[PDB]
């Protein structure tokens, strides 16, 4: 039996090697990490690789990993695929640790965009999560924390980490992620992966696939909203990935929104990362 060496970056920025069959399907190597992870509810999360042109691409977990990755290193990162609306809801506080890590980087990344209060607030979560109780000796006046908080860092920023710290007092690593939580999961890009489009006039568009729907982020003004009960049908054809949406209250027939990707392969990604968000949808 011949094996390939797989390396993954977890998401404390930490590197897993593990060996699996080159045959193997993705699942095959997902249940190694979380096996690593001590991780039980798998469901939420998955492997992503970079490809030629360094485009994140989820791990289909039924396929060959040889046939998903084709000419590219065997390396991969661990990531939150399914973002939980209710993270109180989920069963174990180390699934809400894992979420908390991907959500910092979200955060860090520009990914999720953030007030200034709440990059402070949810720094200071982490912070008690991470160290524990407020020490001063640790903190002058001067102090600038290890833990990235944000896509640009200023000293003010740093000082209202310390300063909404000190309130955390006696607060357990499970208590103050699930504050992280509770915060963060309001945030309007909470759980939306974003994918360039142009519109059917070609005018340069958003589109968002999250639990709730799907967003069409068009300006500042308008932002279509799809709820997926309103989403009848989805494909694409070469580059274009259209959306079939059930009449309004004053049509007679569907409407359908056309959309141009980049290449037919963005195309076939929004196509499966839309199918696998709905079905999440249909289990809520
Ligand atoms: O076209 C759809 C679809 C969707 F992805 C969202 C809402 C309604 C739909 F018919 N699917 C094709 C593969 C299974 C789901
Ligand atoms: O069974 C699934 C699921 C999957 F296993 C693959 C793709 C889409 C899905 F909804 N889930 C259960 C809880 C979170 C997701």
């Amino acid at each position: 039996p011949k094996s390939m060496q797989c390396k993954v970056i977890l998401l404390d920025g930490s590197e897993y090697t593990c060996d699996v069959e080159k045959r193997s399907r993705g699942q095959v190597l997902f249940d190694k990490v979380c096996e690593h992870l001590n991780l039980l509810e798998k469901d939420y999360f998955g492997l992503t690789y970079r490809d030629a042109e360094n485009q994140k691409n989820w791990l289909d977990p039924a396929k060959e990993i040889k046939k998903q990755v084709r000419s590219g290193a065997w390396h991969f990162s661990f990531n939150v695929k399914f973002y939980p609306p209710d993270p109180a809801q989920l069963s174990e506080d180390i699934t809400r640790y894992y979420l908390c890590l991907q959500l910092r980087d979200d955060i860090v990344s520009g990914r999720l965009p953030c007030s200034f209060v709440t990059l402070a607030l949810l720094g200071s979560y982490t912070v008690q999560s991470e160290l524990g109780d407020y020490d001063p000796d640790e903190c002058g006046s001067d102090y600038i924390s290890e833990f990235r908080f944000a896509p640009n860092h200023t000293k003010e920023l740093e000082d209202k980490v310390i300063e909404l710290h000190k309130s955390h007092r006696g607060m357990t690593p499970a208590e103050a992620e699930m504050h992280f939580l509770e915060n963060a999961k309001k945030l309007s890009m909470y759980g939306v992966d974003l994918h360039h489009a142009k519109d059917s006039e070609g005018v340069e568009i958003m589109l968002g696939v999250c639990a709730s729907g799907l967003l069409i982020y068009r300006d500042r003004l308008r932002i279509n909203r799809f709820a997926w009960p309103k989403v009848l049908k989805i494909s694409y054809k070469r580059n274009n990935f259209y959306i079939k949406i059930r009449p309004g209250e004053f049509e007679q027939f569907e409407s359908t929104i056309g959309f141009k990707l980049p290449n037919h392969r963005a195309a076939k990604r929004l196509w499966k990362v839309c199918v696998e968000h709905h079905t999440f949808f249909r289990l809520l």
